[PDB]
């Protein structure tokens, strides 16, 4: 009862406008080597909707250091998000840096299926995470009444890029995973010979032919994941309703 | 490929698992218990291995929030007791929960759980669904990639919570930088509600457009604080040693 | 391309959502024997549509005088309805009372044939005048470059309910028509037999058998009228941008 | 409903037979650099269409001025314009120099969506303003009960023109305009980077980033476009009827 | 009913994962001027279909002496294969040396006509003969309360090569057929000269111009016939349960 | 290219015409309580055919004995079943007991089937074994060229009455399967909760949870089933044709 | 209704089996020079069917004089067909020499409408007559309960060649027509100028400018089509079943 | 290539215009308990078909005798018929007693299947028998160049009626078949019960199973049918256009 596209599919070529101008999704990004996230929220001018835009903009350097651009997207007009942008910056004091797509009509909303049955009129809190190929890698689907956990979103693009790089899959929880730790997954034998060759090589830690896995990825890497973990889970020093 | 939606009921259907035939969504409501239905692509795999023991690690954290857990794969039943078996022998973790059998992908198709990585397994999908049968929230994972379980539990506690108070819920709750444990009061969608939010002083605001409040217990507050810090902590013993 | 509502035609039925709440249209108006002018406008925040809403809540009493209520239109929010109106107060000291329909995803502009070529997702500047039966009287459609005369609808409501209360046509440029004045139209005879009973009759001036009128509105109405284009030819006193 | 030509496309390419001959539109008018106001009115030798007639042949040199011609249109037949033509100098002293479309089959009618609910027969008395580029800029639809009121005509022509060659949108009610007066509009910016520009420099007259203007239309612009309003309001020195 | 694959077509075109890689059929054993027999199971780990392995492993160089290659099908993973082979060598102690089709969304047991009306989503017990020119030369149906007799797949394909090679028909129950015991049959006549010609030829034996009948196997061709029938027949000295 | 009726499914229902008269299938069985054997052959007076039927008819008495019914279908007259019949009596000295369907325009070999791309006019050797309900329990598709092996016809009924009455599956081979002789399988448990009770109970033998058996067959059971094998693994001890 | 060949149509193409051998109709007998006769017979071993067959044989050597071919059809197999003239031989001592078609999916009945509402199996006794060229030129349907008479078929046969020789019509019972005996009909004229010049020309016998006829026919001609009837009309000598 | 009733249905309904008046097809006659022979001819005033209308008439009590009634059809107008019919009489002085059908637009024709490839206009010499139930017994299709053999279809009607009345098939050449004389045909067993019943009764002459036959027609019946042949192969004694 709701269409969409795909984990693993390009994401489809549209021309958007955003509040920094118009732009080829996702052509503006692959250009650039970025990969991006694209998110949507229901409207400009709510609350937990502006949460999640305070929280991204924290995290932007963080998003910048691991080569990934934001984009949020909502059926408001760029006006309204010139407006709200305002706003933010004059009662929370934080600048939002990343552009917002402006899609009144929802061509934008339908094409991505983030009109769900909460709303017939705004968009759910969708997440695309998309390669520097423009390939979609994981979509999350959060509703109205939840703000997003920004920081999983980073550990999303820091494990996809290590296992992309490393050759490897990802565990449960990583990298605190309750069985092998930061360990990093050997995809498993598709092969009678692949499965004797390497119950035979001794080359990795196994349980069983089907679960083989190392230590491969730096302590530079596993130390970068855990602090996103740890900033989601500390009480901040101070809130910035508190000062404004 | 096409999908239930957030505010749906979630799809009549009848499915096999290792436990029996059940009805979704018919099965949880009488018990009056939400269920997390969690896909993978395939038994005998090494992260959904992972995801398995992290899911039963955490099974009394589900049953404290009234959670029923439900897996999902096109392997049969007899391939579930066989994994389940093997996880049991090689890890000394045992899996309490049922698994649906999805052989010809009847369930998969339905649910929009075939991407484009895999013609033949389902995506790493998840769909919480409430005591009323309503899809609340649905996560897209892909092959490569476990999933965090414990962002699973912060989701439950926090729509319980904001179903329980009327409230939402803010960005990365209970750890917000803007309102910390502070939990948000729907706006204001006329002139009359907006004037008489700011007339009032019930509430903190920046604004007629955002207002918060402290309704959450002690209790419900340190018990997701919980949830995240375990998902941070570095294990004190890694099963694959002490199995 | 692209379909309308027609003149003669009730106003589409629909349920909208406003910054006051949710009507039906146009049983709402209908219910208490009022006319509405619905008028659409391109976007929030945007300096040709604050002009206009200003324009007409200047001319709010003139409308109630009238039994006219009015409501806008926009594909914005109502929270961007909600926070425009609050800049319109502040900046320009000037309360809009009258609601706006919220349309985003394009539901009611798409209803009413209110997406031009001059944008994919901003609503021209239509008018419908809608009499207290809910049928369509008028039909008006201003560009994004140019503000509409306000006077002018006005007018048109005043002659239509004239003409209707009095069974009469009403000349170009009533009540200054440059052949008749303030006079008003006698319906042309559409039968040989009524074309020569017309002619027989000296109960209205006639130009011939086709061109027949008289002067039945009051000394009240014709003033009225007046006042609306003496208002819409005079410069303004003073200009409220001064007075900040 | 009914379907129409839009605000910002090209004027629908047709072959019409008027009582000055046949012409190709909009392209007759597009190789002169003119613009055109084509109008239509439900039936010759109706009276209240007379008068509009009548009024547009009064306003044809300050139509001129603009390099504006004027077309009208109806389902009679080009003997029916011929006569009518006759009649109206004949018995108001008047003559009509513009052509008038002859539609007896509707088919120019239908292309246009003139055909209402109020007449299955006659067209409704619609306006269609194109620019010298075969544009169309303004749409007006007018009843059958109802004249018109030709001085908003001239009005939105100067203002579209003044716009154009300006680069500025037209207040509310220009050059009347109750915040501005004469003033006319800079386009609000589109992104964060023009709504800083805007506000950084002092070149414009600004409430805030969205709201900008300045005074760069002539004294003689402004007092053309006045003077269109003060004969709209104006009591006629002299009816002619009385000169009959 | 259900769609299949018939006798005399050639094999339907198909990419098919196996625990040993990507084949395509039937090109994978033509390439190879092998013959193979296909065969589905309703699932790994099942006793009936445990039973059918090990048979058809036990006959495997009886397969490979008479150039056919096995291939199993069902719709569980290459992963739920290799776990069922090792069971089957750990608990049984017999090696299954020829791969299984993994057919997890039963894509092939579509395209194969394999699911019946005993299990929506397991296959019934197919088996598909197809010859070294990749064409179907026989279809088995078994249901899943039911395992078959390996040693009538064994007969089938020895009596369909001699049947090429020597251009002759084969009788019931060959090579212990009651009328002619391991005798071949001559086609019968088709035309009234072939009918007179076999009459009259006196090279065959004949019970009439339609039943001719000689006897050109080898004593080695019938020998290993007999061998494959007197296997069926005969209890086992040892149980590999027992062995076990 | 061709559908079939399916295992699992009633045998269609059908008025066929036979050399005994006109039958209903498959109530005129079902209504007997008596399972039948439907088989096919190419054409009458062709030999392979004429060996199947003289099979079929010698072992009669064993199909009597099971309960079965016999019935053959060509696209033969009834005629031409008479002849052929009277031709295997006189030559062959063997009475065929049971009906031949005549399907000239093969409606009934196109509602079953039976018409392959090795023939477009003859059908297909195929075998229909219906149960005493009327449900298809297995089927057979051998090609012109091959005669069937009639006792695994025999062997297939025994072993599915027998897995019927002992709520048992069969293994490969039955009763001489390699893994549990003339063991009958217990079908396997298909819970948790199912399989640790099978293990807990002690109740049957079992290689694991998946794998369990017991003989709870009759010794004339197995008996019985084995003479047929033997059969078909014994050369003839006098050939039909020498005692023509 | 049901759908045939025409008169003046070329006889279908189509390859078909025979008791001789596969032919192409019409191509095999339009390559000799040889018209044929086509006929069908509902069923092989019927007692009317093989009357007609050795009526057929009779004549043979009358048909051959002509140039004329005889090929039978009938839904059963070659092996049907070989059998039954055996058999006919046997009992009757009667050869047949001539072709029978075996048409059992009722392909070619269905091409030429040979299956009629007395019969859903078996064809009717069709007729076609076809000339050298390939062309129908008589179609003649007799029920199953009726024999045909052969001698009609030899008159219709001589008569249309003598028809196509001479160009000439042939008039009612030739050559025993009641008006003109043996006469043959000069085809009428069709033009005003072409019946004035047959009535002026005295060159044939008429009643009137439609009716001509002249004796263009030789002896030889006459006599041969006159001993067809007269063998039609004589009760036998002998009857063949008394010397059996 | 082209549609026609079927031997066995019922005589299509429909109501036909004769030069005898208005009847209802077979209605007409089945209300009687007549057969009729309904027959086709290209045009009025043509010679074959002039010469078969003559024959019709000589047969005419021929018929009537049998309880058959005589219809023509050509798509002539009445007005021809009533011409022709007197042109008929006056020039060879025979009174044609039985109606024709008047179809000029081709209505009855084409319901018939009457036109054929050698003309688009003119219908075939088309025959159908239809008995006193209304249903269609025989079809002929004798072409334009053709004319047909009346007696044929006197013996035709004659050994149906026999056939139906005694329960008999009538043989080739009734009643003067070359195997079995004035004989009629036992229709032959259709089950093998039947077939041992009729060779052990010694109750008919038969040469097998399938070919039985008896004698029951009357001295009468066998006389008349002998009398038409007759009458087809006598030599005219004088011919009518000389007596004319």
């Amino acid at each position: 009862p709701g269409s969409i596209p795909l984990i693993g599919e390009r994401f489809p070529e549209m021309e958007v406008t955003t509040d920094h101008g118009v732009i080829k999704l996702p052509d503006h990004y692959v250009s650039q080597g970025k990969w991006f996230v694209l998110f949507s929220h229901p409207a400009d001018f709510t609350p937990v909707s502006t949460t999640e835009f305070v929280s991204f903009a924290r995290r932007y350097e963080d998003f910048q250091r691991l080569g990934v651009d934001l984009i949020g997207l909502s059926v408001d007009s760029v006006f309204s998000h010139i407006k709200w942008k305002e706003a933010i910056e004059r009662h929370i004091g934080v600048r939002i840096p990343f552009p917002i797509i402006a899609d009144p009509q929802g061509t934008v909303a339908r094409r991505l299926g983030l009109l769900h049955a909460e709303s017939a009129t705004h968009t759910v809190r969708g997440v695309f995470i998309v390669d520097a190929r423009g390939v979609i890698r994981t979509m999350l689907y959060y509703p109205m009444e939840l703000g997003r956990l920004v920081d999983e979103i980073l550990r999303i693009v820091k494990a996809l890029k290590l296992g992309d790089s490393l050759k490897r899959a990802v565990p449960a929880d990583w990298p605190n995973n309750e069985i092998i730790g930061e360990g990093l997954i050997v995809p498993p034998p598709t092969t009678e010979d692949q499965a004797r060759a390497r119950m035979e090589s001794g080359q990795y830690r196994s349980l069983d032919w089907w679960f083989s896995w190392d230590t491969p990825a730096s302590r530079d890497d596993v130390e970068e994941a855990r602090r996103y973990l740890r900033r989601a889970a500390e009480k901040p020093a101070k809130l910035l309703y508190e000062e404004a």
